[PDB]
């Protein structure tokens, strides 16, 4: 290579390998450049807001392409700094060859990189509902996160709350009604053959102080999706043979973590499949792995993950100054 | 004037707090005194996608786009006086400098902090220019020096912080000279502490005497540190993180928990404070004062906000 510290292998030891060129690993890398510290950027070009065209609830970057906040991150980290280096390829394995002390990380090709530190930022994937039509409405008709989307549809007469998955509880399938209900004049709680839940979250809802104005409970199975012709309507069909059309619908997927590096590093993970990290620095289980980002919180957002991603600098300055090479 | 939250502050903190309440379609008042921590600087580090930038460009920016695209989130130039809950939880009340009263369902305190200068001649003419609080914020920029100072006074008068500041200095100057300012036992723990640790004490003085006055030298950002009665170093620059205080009597009027540095004491994952319905965010609420901090606090704080706003009666 051409940064860093000679090894008896014959390679460069770089201070930190970043896993991930997001928001998360971009905004890790920028801390280290602060400080003349040294960063193999990997990024394997798969990006989780990838079917967007528009960021949104991101400070100074409303409306605006995510391509557009990775590529000024990247503009921003070699064009004042030099310590900094992007290799776009992907990450099959990482190793600790000493503790705390040096981690080796194997990519596609066959290639070694070798890092005092390893930073995981490699995002999640957001796993599909089993119900055909399904794909055809993610990010189309289908929203996650009511800050990141649902604005630009606002004013609809109905909209529904998919209360499937790990939105089955009375808990998510209110918060996400509710806000829902500043996007629309009624709400419809799907849940696709589940009375017993319908029943919770009528109660639940019923019983609650601001009451059950505005919501509607329906508990028939869902057959499929078809993506409306109007704007960003879905129609789901019920039963055998009833449908019924949506403004939009709400759906918070399962995650699961990009990579096998949780297993091959033996990394505690949450019930939620996340990579278990701690504030203030989000060091993993395994000292001198951080992990940051998507992969690492149940916050799934842009200012938590560049948040995370700058304090993740912090700990890792602290570290390389403290520990010796 | 009945609105959902009476945000006080505009800064980083104050806008990413507004800015997830429009996405909901919940109404705020945004109050501006104009007075921004960060009010002397000309180039923003360590923010993703701003780097060099005028911090004056990215409280520009969110209140272009708060503007532009959303309608209910109002402005007010103007500096709040007091605040106080007319029903528990159900209602606060904020009083301007001009007599004016407005209501809120929730209240956001972003007001940011004040650096308290140290009392010796000299601090004021260096703060800022020759003397730097961060070195994720500056010091990149003065790279390359031969010598600089940290100084171990006030929260920096103890071997950690000394040290921590320290070693990031190592990465700009070939040598480091840690002040103490009169304090010799704690010259000597510091000194000791980098003889011992894994890395050691390689580039570190330690210099014991009295500091008299700070002198802005005439060349880049130096400062010359007058020691002794008639001694003096020249510095490349300094390093000094001051103690701070919250800005407005609002934590005082409230009677809000606070940490033992002063700040409001939060917490995650929706950052409240110890009274419910007031919510703090940025500088005045967490002991790490940065941007990036400040705009994830005030997003999140939106999400309990909103969380509330929903659950509760009008
Ligand atoms: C449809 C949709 C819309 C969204 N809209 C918004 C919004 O408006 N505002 C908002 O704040 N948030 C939004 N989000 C959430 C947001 O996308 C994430 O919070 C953010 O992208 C997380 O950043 P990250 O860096 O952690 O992961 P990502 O941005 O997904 O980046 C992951 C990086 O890791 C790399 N990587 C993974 N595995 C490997 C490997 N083995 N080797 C090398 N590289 C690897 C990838 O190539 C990629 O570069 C949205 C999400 C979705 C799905
Ligand atoms: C010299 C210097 C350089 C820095 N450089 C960097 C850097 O490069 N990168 C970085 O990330 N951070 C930097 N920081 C830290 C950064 O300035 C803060 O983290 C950030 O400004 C915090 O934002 P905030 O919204 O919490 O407070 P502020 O940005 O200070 O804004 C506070 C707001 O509250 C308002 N307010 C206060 N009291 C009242 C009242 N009574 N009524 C109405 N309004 C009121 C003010 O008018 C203002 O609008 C720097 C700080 C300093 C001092």
């Amino acid at each position: 290579m051409s940064i860093g510290k000679l090894l008896s292998n014959g390679a460069l030891l770089v201070d930190v390998l970043i896993i991930g060129a997001g928001p998360a690993g971009l905004s890790t890398a920028t801390g280290l450049a602060r400080q003349l510290h040294t960063a193999v950027v990997f990024d394997s070009g798969v990006y989780r807001n990838a079917k967007t065209q528009h960021m949104h609830n991101v400070l100074g970057w409303d409306h605006r392409n995510p391509a557009e906040l990775r590529a000024a991150g990247r503009a921003d980290l070699t064009t004042r700094y030099s310590t900094i280096q992007f290799q776009n390829s992907t990450i099959e394995a990482i190793r600790q060859v000493e503790t705390n002390q040096l981690f080796e990380a194997r990519d596609n090709e066959g290639h070694s990189w070798y890092g005092r530190k390893v930073v995981l930022a490699t995002g999640v994937r957001d796993i599909p509902l089993d119900i055909e039509g399904y794909s055809e409405c993610w990010a189309n008709g289908i929203y996650h996160c009511l800050f990141c989307d649902g604005y630009e549809e606002r004013g609809q007469e109905t909209v529904g709350v998919l209360a499937l998955g790990p939105i089955a509880n009375p808990a998510r399938a209110l918060h996400l009604a509710r806000m829902a209900l500043r996007l629309s004049e009624s709400v419809t709680i799907y849940t696709n053959g589940n009375e017993q839940l319908a029943k919770e979250i009528q109660q639940a809802a019923e019983e609650s102080p601001v009451g059950a104005s505005g919501l509607k409970f329906e508990a028939r199975p869902i057959r499929r999706f078809e993506k409306g012709d109007v704007a960003k309507t879905v129609i789901v069909h019920l039963g055998e043979s009833e449908s019924k059309t949506e403004g939009f619908l709400v759906y918070n997927p399962q995650t699961e973590v990009n990579g096998p590096f949780a297993k091959q590093l033996a990394l505690n993970m949450t019930e939620g499949g996340d990579i278990l990290t701690t504030p203030p620095f989000y060091e993993t289980s395994v000292p001198g792995v951080f992990a940051v980002g998507d992969c690492a919180t149940p916050l799934k957002a842009v200012t938590p993950a560049v948040s995370m991603g700058s304090l993740a600098a912090g700990g890792l300055v602290a570290q390389l100054q403290a520990q010796a090479l």
